[PDB]
């Protein structure tokens, strides 16, 4: 089997992209925010907190005639961003794009944070990390690509995001059409539960390659990259009037600048961003500080190719037998 689904960004800025799932009999179609970097599929609900909701489309279990409380379970999940959810369990079908397992564990919030209620077009996430990282308790829940990964055609799905456009979530094939020249493959370590890999350096626009090993996450659920405080210094070096704000939290540059490429490795190959993936826009309305897309890891505690970087590719994530990424130009 196969699935194919359009994945939109969520506003100008591609803060986010959101994929329509279809889960339950009848189907419910909701836009969840598929997240390389997590591994809970989890939806807004007719559980939800009702001052919690605003705007976005609920989950209603008792309508779907497939759906089974999953008895005794509960998760709760932390982002890296500082956001959270939690609640309840049901099993029920889910489709992707076509592509449709059964039995999956559809985790039904009852509490979100702040920043899901205010985001009315994020209906929930879909996780695609590794099972290992899955929050159900007490029996630990697998996810929609590890369901569906022994009857896909082959056992990979592929991120095609766009710069300002829609673009792709392919499952069990590798779109030949969707790329230019030829896919690198790198490797992976589960051992923390992402797709976790090792960049081979960087460039600055049109300045020379720095071979240096970079340790970090493909992260489809995390907007920015975040890189080494040392890279991301030597990034904004070249826009002038750029600087580090604490009150802002982070790298902004004036609205007014051109901005330089980043380039970064992948084994011998490079991908490079373009500069204009790298402005999102003013700071606040009317603002003519604006801020930047690569921004410092070092109070993380990981590095994260976040959509800036995979957005200037086509990734494929391998999860065969060993699991591998694949970058490919586009």
């Amino acid at each position: 089997s196969t699935g194919s689904a359009t994945t939109t960004p969520i506003d100008s800025l591609d803060d986010a992209y959101i994929t329509p799932v279809q889960i339950g009999t009848p189907a419910q179609t909701l836009n969840l925010d598929f997240d390389t970097g997590s591994s809970d599929l989890w939806v807004f609900s007719s559980e939800t907190t009702a001052s919690e909701v605003d705007g976005q489309t609920i989950y209603t279990p008792s309508k779907s005639t497939t759906a089974k409380l999953l008895s005794g379970a509960t998760w709760s999940i932390s982002y890296g961003d500082g956001s959270s959810s939690s609640g309840d369990v049901y099993t029920d079908t889910v489709s992707v794009g076509g592509l449709t397992v059964t039995g999956q564990a559809v985790e039904s919030a009852k509490k979100v944070s702040s920043s899901f209620t205010e985001d009315s077009t994020i209906d929930g996430l879909l996780g695609l990390a590794f099972s290992t990282l899955n929050t159900v308790s007490p029996t630990q829940q697998k996810t929609f690509f590890d369901n569906a990964k022994a009857s896909l055609d082959s056992p990979v799905f592929t991120a095609d995001l766009g710069y300002h456009a829609p673009g792709t979530y392919n499952f069990g094939f590798i779109d030949t059409t969707a790329y230019t020249g030829s896919i690198t493959y790198t490797a992976v370590s589960t051992k923390q539960g992402f797709w976790e890999w090792t960049s081979t350096g960087y460039a600055v626009g049109s300045g020379t390659f720095k071979s240096t090993s970079i340790d970090g996450i493909a992260d489809t659920g995390t907007t920015l990259l975040y890189l080494p405080a040392t890279v991301v210094s030597a990034y904004w070096a070249q826009v002038s009037g750029a600087k580090s704000s604490s009150s802002v939290g982070g790298y902004v540059f004036p609205c007014s600048a051109t901005l330089p490429s980043f380039t970064f490795g992948v084994g011998s190959a490079r991908i490079v961003i373009p500069g204009d993936y790298i402005d999102f826009g003013p700071i606040s309305t009317g603002s003519s500080s604006c801020f930047g897309g690569i921004q410092s890891s070092a109070g993380i505690g990981i590095n994260i190719f976040g959509d800036v970087a995979l957005k200037a590719a086509f990734v494929v994530f391998n999860g065969a037998t060993t699991p591998t990424l694949g970058f490919a130009s586009k």
